């Protein structure tokens, strides 16, 4: 017979292997390490109001946990708990297996996964719902930060249609995206040789795009993309500049995806069955039909 047990989050003991199930508090999203496979970072919390931090590799990035935003639920299989530097932390054991599923009251339970085979019971669903209800007090909703709505410097997630890439020095790539809103002041516009994508299309929506520009780690994702795909970029940042390169006062919002992996900064696709991207088109649709 199948018995999976979960493990409350503050009985965990170090040097054993658990199944585990929790609220999303902070993640980075997959990226290539300088190591053999790819990584994403997952902190999780449950009922017992405890953090745990898991340290999840892999050979293949959809193997590792399925996660769109903070907040989101997920269940892990197969999870080595261990102690690093006194504090314990999670990290991936062979067969390692995930389902996230959204994590607001009411939503759809649809388990997000790789795997071709996974045990799910009514077991899961009461497991999903009671840390649906619990994070409803304990957490902040999710509420998606539009274009038009951006403050001169800070960070935040952006959901985007990416419509254009370039080539720029090599330690820096540009994304020409939009989510049909204009930014409060024009876009910054990085000096470009080389952009794949409809041009006419990005012409003719004027500063309804930007320039984001990603560097180091970041490139290679960037040059991965794929035009026209949706994307969530993570932790990226505004800058509003007031003096150009010349010493002439100016105003231009720059957006950069700084290097590192601090506080998950990155980039996921999101796919067309994502709630967020059904939202996404219909406002581009508008934004189109007047552009």
């Amino acid at each position: 017979a199948t018995n999976y047990i979960y493990t409350p989050l503050n009985q965990l003991k170090g040097g054993t292997i658990v199944n585990v199930y929790g609220v999303v508090k902070f993640f980075k999203p997959p990226y290539l390490s300088k190591g053999t496979d790819y990584c994403s970072v997952v902190t999780i919390v449950d009922q017992t109001n405890v953090k745990l931090t898991c340290l999840l590799f892999s050979g293949n990035y959809e193997a590792l946990p399925i996660i769109y935003k903070n907040g989101d639920i997920v269940r892990f299989h197969r999870l080595k708990i261990q102690v690093y530097k006194k504090e314990t932390q999670g990290i991936t054991s062979s067969g390692f297996a995930s389902l996230t599923f959204e994590g607001t009251l009411g939503a759809p339970i649809i388990p997000r996964t790789s795997s071709k085979y996974f045990n799910f019971t009514t077991e899961d669903h009461k497991m999903v719902e009671a840390l649906r209800v619990w994070a409803s007090t304990h957490m902040s909703p999710s509420t998606l930060l539009k274009l038009c709505d951006v403050q001169p410097m800070q960070y935040f997630d952006l959901t985007c249609q990416l419509l254009g890439k370039a080539e720029v020095d090599g330690a820096s790539f540009l994304l020409k995206v939009w989510d049909g809103t204009r930014t409060p002041f024009p876009s910054w516009r990085v000096l470009i040789q080389v952009l794949e994508g409809d041009l006419s299309h990005i012409h003719r929506l004027q500063n309804l795009t930007i320039d984001i520009l990603v560097y180091d780690n970041h490139v290679h994702v960037a040059r991965s993309l794929k035009v026209g795909s949706f994307l969530r970029i993570y932790s990226l940042h505004t800058k509003l500049q007031s003096m150009n390169s010349e010493n002439q006062t100016m105003l231009s919002l720059e957006f950069h995806l700084h290097g590192g992996t601090s506080y998950g900064r990155g980039i996921r696709v999101l796919p067309e069955s994502n709630s967020d991207v059904d939202q996404l088109k219909k406002d581009l649709e508008s934004a189109n039909l007047t552009a």
